[PDB]
């Protein structure tokens, strides 16, 4: 009962600080303090940073959209596709980590929405809009920013996210936010404390 | 000749022959051509250049380092160079399709080189003062629309933030939308296009 009954998680890191990764830290303590609350998680981990992941191109891309493509490191590019598509669908909560940089998602982040976002698999299209083919997801996105000393005049990285996570049917999606990092000399503490209740408060749902 | 503009022109569509942000932009310069503007251009299908992503090694290299590697002394030295020809612009062009509600991975790989502490910004005790002075920008953004699933538009605010972060407060876009839509949408678009870039064409 216990072991079948565990709720399956896909967490991805984007960060390139590493051991150092504020996000990666986040993602542990809000994993962490959702064993606290009894929830029981088997978790599938993807490190994008070191997975060397190819950027999209247009041979990929051919291939991607159901063209029979033959050359090796694309085929390889596809399984991949299909591999991370799998464990997506399989899953029941995402958890993204997604440090703002150079007023962006990481690339790192971004490659895996190119290979993820594929039409006739996380979505089809309508006669309007299209439809995501990902059910039973919610998510949970962990993002980090220094603020004003690094000229973040505007939050793209959550709209993007939103809508690229809506696409593919994943509608519900919340959000831990650090922000003003740099803010000297209370900001990253006050930020982690923020992000912190965030995590409390959010960890609970189940 | 002396007179003549300098432009750089970024590419990043993935389309190749069939890009129509590649198209638009050509006919943005024809049009600049047409009233009276000479240009000198340099062009970059970031596309075809195979530019590194981001890793941690690369940004400390890029934030002052010494790395006697060769691969990132290489993408250093790029950067140098991509950032060196941007400072030297007049008008920045931009070539920035939507693609999965962001911008092309090959554009953001160029803003990730160029984007960079004591050569593009500089910090300070607040907000970072921007260093590419003399820079106006124009953006090519063609987007599918509704049928291929956008919900908001990430990548205006985004370019404009990014663009704003170096001291290119001034950006105007070319909007080609809704070129999914059934069965005049294309023509539709591509003519608004149209319609922009004969307004634009005639600042200097
Ligand atoms: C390459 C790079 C770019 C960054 N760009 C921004 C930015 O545009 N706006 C911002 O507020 N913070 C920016 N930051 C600061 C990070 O968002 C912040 O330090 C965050 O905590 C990093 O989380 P991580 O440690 O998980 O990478 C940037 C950091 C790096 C390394
Ligand atoms: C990989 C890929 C992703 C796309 N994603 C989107 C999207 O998220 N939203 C949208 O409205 N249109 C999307 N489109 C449609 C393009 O924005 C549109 O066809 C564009 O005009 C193509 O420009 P180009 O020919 O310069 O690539 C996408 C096209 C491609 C090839």
């Amino acid at each position: 009962l216990y072991f079948q009954s565990m709720a399956n998680v896909l967490v991805l890191k984007s960060s390139i600080n590493g051991e150092t990764s504020l996000t990666n830290q986040l993602i542990n303590e809000f994993l962490a303090a959702r064993q606290a609350a009894g929830h029981g998680d088997r978790l599938i981990e993807h490190d994008l940073s070191a997975m060397a992941l190819p950027t999209l191109d247009r041979p990929l891309f051919a291939a991607l959209r159901g063209a029979v493509d033959p050359q090796p490191a694309i085929r390889e590019a596809v399984a991949l596709s299909d591999q991370l598509i799998a464990e997506l669908k399989a899953s029941d909560l995402l958890v993204i980590g997604a440090p703002m940089y150079n007023l962006n998602v990481p690339t790192d982040l971004k490659k895996w929405f190119d290979l993820v976002a594929r039409a006739r698999e996380t979505f089809r299209y309508t006669e309007s809009w299209p439809q995501g083919l990902v059910e039973g997801v919610r998510a949970v996105v962990v993002s980090s920013r220094g603020g004003i000393h690094q000229g973040e005049t505007t939050d793209a990285v959550t709209p993007y996210l939103r809508a690229v996570l809506g696409l593919m049917g994943i509608q519900e999606v919340e959000f831990i936010y650090a922000e003003g990092l740099d803010n000297r000399p209370h900001g990253r503490d006050a930020g982690i404390a923020s992000a912190r209740a965030q995590i409390a408060r959010l960890a609970v749902p189940a």
